[PDB]
Order: C-alpha cells, then structure tokens, then sequence
C-alpha cells in the first residue's frame, strides 16, 4: 500500500473542496535551526502536496510557513509565535502530512489492519469549535487523493455524527480538548500511535481552561513521548505559562517568532474603575445600556450565589440574559450555553470555575463583576475577548477588597500600553 501515490481523482469532491481564491520580520531561536525555505519546491513535499497546493490557487508560501515547514520537515519540535492570519494551519498541516505519506501508516496500522476504536496518527488540538472545523476543512484540502482520512470532533448538536465518521475511520484527528477527553474515556480514541501533535492558539486554550484536558490527553495516558512524537505549539503570546508548557512538551524545539510577539493580548482594552459594592450594579446597568447589537458579554461574579442574585436582578430589569453556576442543572446549563452561542440570551453571567473548558467562544465584552484574587487568573479571564481583527474589552470593578492585586494589576496596564487610573499608582 503506496501512501505516496495519489489515488483516482473525483471531479465531483475537487468542485466541492476547491472553489475560492508580506515579509514580517522572523526570528529563530534554537540550536541547528534548518534554513527556511523561498518556494513550496525548496523541498520535496511529493506528488500529492504539489498537486493539492495547484488546486488551492495559493502558492506562495507565507513568511510563517517559510520558516515553519523546514522545521518540521526535518523532523524537529517547533515553537511558533504567530498572530491568526498568517498562515499557520498550512504551516504545520502540509509538512505533516507530506511525511505521512512517504512513511507511511507506520506498522501498528498496517499490523491493525487485518464500534471500532480509531489509533489517529496526527493530533491537533483547537481552543474553538470555530478553529477546529477551520482546521479540518484545510486538512480536507491537502488530502485530497490521499489515503489519509481525517476527523474533527467539537460537540454541538451534531456529535452523534462526529462519533460517526470517526467509526469510518481517522488518521488525522482535530478535536477540542474537553470533548477529545470524553471521546477517550468513551473508548472511541486511543492516543497509543499518534507520532504528530499539534496545539493550536495553545495561550487562547489555557485561557478557556483546557490545560487540565491538555495534560491528561500529552502527559496521563498513552500518547509517545516527546523525543519519540513530533510536537508543534502555535500561540500569538509567549506567556510564563506557555514557557512552562513549552518546556514540558517539546524536545529540543525552535523559537519562531513572526512580528511583534509579547506576553500580554495587544487587542484588548482595559478598563479599570473603582466600584463601591453596593453601587456595582448601578454600574454595570450603564455599561449594558452601552452595548451595541450582537454584542456577546461574559459577566464573571465570585460565588455561585452572586450569580443566582445577579441573573435575578439582569432578568428583571429587562434584560435578556441567562447564568451558567454549580447550583444550575446540567440541562440548564447546557441550555444557558446553547442561548449565548445564538445570541438569544447574549449576556452571560458565570463564576470562572464554572465556564472553564465551556465552548464559549466570540465574546466582545468581558466584564469582571468581581475581581479575581490572582493576576494569573485575570489574565485568562480577559483572553476570552479580543482577536486580530476586533478589539475586545475588558472592564473590571475594583474597589478595596481587591488590595491583594493591586501591584500585579498596575504592571499588566502598563506592559500592555493600557491606560492606567492614576489612583491605582498610589495604592
């Protein structure tokens, strides 16, 4: 069985998967980094690559890529600082699968081949249902006429059918990391031969609350280690925490830095006010009657019961809104869920515990009700707004029972090019 030889084409799948159609400066860090590449020919990415990047229309490789792709090629651990936009879904995705198929299905597959669990080769986590089909559509594209088969799995309605075409077979799996966890104690996936493992916009996954999930799918089960796997970490910050998980996860890795890369989200704009207690909901009445039209907002509150009173309070004033808490059923918050993600109830009040590793994804406005007591988790709870194109908004009511973050606070508003209350200098 030859995984380098294309198979027949299907005129009918080309129309369906084929209908559309600059030097930021890079720094690489590392030890023997191979040089990048100037044409997607620079390296030979064989007969099915080639020919599914002609169908694409897009062949000029872009300054991520051209750095990216002879990293991986030459079998090495990548971490790569990019921003959404320039290209890093082709950057791991085309390499990756251009080693497998001269390699091969490897012999546990080919030994295997003679409710069906899946052993997928390729793993690649996403924080967002909206990334993880963006991801799987690509990887759609570029095994086009290939024996690979891929998968993607993010819940919703339609999970029956997910848990599906994986019964069809999977080589290549996209999948969240709360529902990959699921999908593992289920019995549906098994990690044991997966020798590619990407973590895609990783700093966006430990905001949500994944790293939990990320650890038990990388380090507590069956998935190769690093040094046997080939691991690539895609992430627009470079935070302590993904230093951390750099560390633990790759094996002698490149540092790729595309463009201007920090440790704080250079879109997001903070607001800081000092709020009394008993005037926090006065306040944040005025900053929901400024909120424009499909403007999803996440309210975090401290306890269960601030949320149960919050909620009350939002509801009778006319607002259309719901809660997410541990005093909720789990239908009522699936449901609560459900009427955020449609904008029906575009207001969501929530503790943080309770929306960690939720599919909550498009917020325009997070609202700190109440502020956290560490400026780590902070800076999660504001990760949840903000991407390339939209800038996100953070307002946070502070008042003296948050004396403990003060100086942490003061120093993210001014790594972040923030404006800074001049109070908050003096405290």
């Amino acid at each position: 069985d030859d995984w380098s030889k294309p198979l027949p084409p299907s005129e009918r799948l080309e129309q369906e998967l084929f209908s559309g159609g600059d030097d930021i400066p890079v720094e690489a860090t590392g030890n023997n980094c191979p040089p990048h590449i100037e044409s997607f020919s620079d390296v030979e990415m064989g007969e099915i690559i080639m020919g599914n990047i002609e169908l694409t229309r897009y062949t000029r490789p872009t300054p991520v890529q051209k750095h990216a792709i002879p990293i991986i090629k030459e079998k090495r651990d990548l971490m790569a600082c990019a921003q959404t936009g320039s290209g890093k879904t082709a950057a791991f995705l085309l390499p990756i699968l251009s080693q497998i198929y001269s390699d091969g299905p490897g012999e546990a597959l080919r030994a295997m081949k003679e409710r069906r669990k899946q052993y997928p080769i390729s793993l690649v986590l996403a924080p967002t249902r909206e990334l993880a089909v963006q991801i799987y559509e690509e990887a759609r594209k570029f095994s086009y006429r290939s024996r690979v088969r891929p998968c993607v799995v993010y819940g919703g309605a339609d999970i029956g059918q997910q848990i599906r075409d994986l019964e069809r077979g999977c080589h290549l799996l996209v999948a969240t990391p709360g529902h990959l966890v699921d999908m593992m104690e289920r019995g549906k996936i098994g990690l044991d031969f997966c020798k590619y493992l990407v973590l895609d916009e990783a700093d966006r996954m430990l905001d949500m609350g994944f790293e939990p999930q990320i650890r038990r799918i990388v380090e507590q089960d069956t998935m190769p280690p690093k040094g046997v796997r080939h691991t690539m970490m895609f992430s627009a910050t470079f935070p302590k925490e993904i230093q951390m998980l750099a560390r633990d996860f790759l094996d002698e890795y490149i540092f790729l830095a595309v463009g201007r890369v920090g440790s704080t989200s250079e879109n997001i704009t903070q607001k800081v006010v000092w709020v009394e207690e008993s005037d926090k909901r006065s306040f944040l009445l005025d900053l929901l009657n400024a909120t424009g039209k499909d403007s999803l907002t996440l309210v975090f509150v401290e306890t269960k019961k601030g949320a149960d009173s919050l909620e009350d309070f939002l509801y009778h004033e006319g607002y259309a809104c719901t809660s997410i808490h541990g005093d909720r059923s789990q239908r009522d918050r699936e449901e609560a869920l459900h009427q955020f993600r449609s904008g029906k109830s575009p207001i969501l009040v929530a503790t943080a515990v309770a929306a960690r590793g939720l599919d909550i994804s498009n917020v325009k406005h997070v609202i700190n009700f109440d502020l956290p007591s560490d400026i780590e988790e902070y800076v999660h709870r504001i990760g949840r707004t903000g991407r390339v194109g939209n800038l996100g908004l953070a307002t946070s009511f502070f008042n003296e029972r948050n004396i403990n973050i003060t100086k942490d606070l003061l120093d993210l508003l001014v790594e972040a090019k923030q404006e800074v209350p001049s109070w908050l200098e003096n405290m």
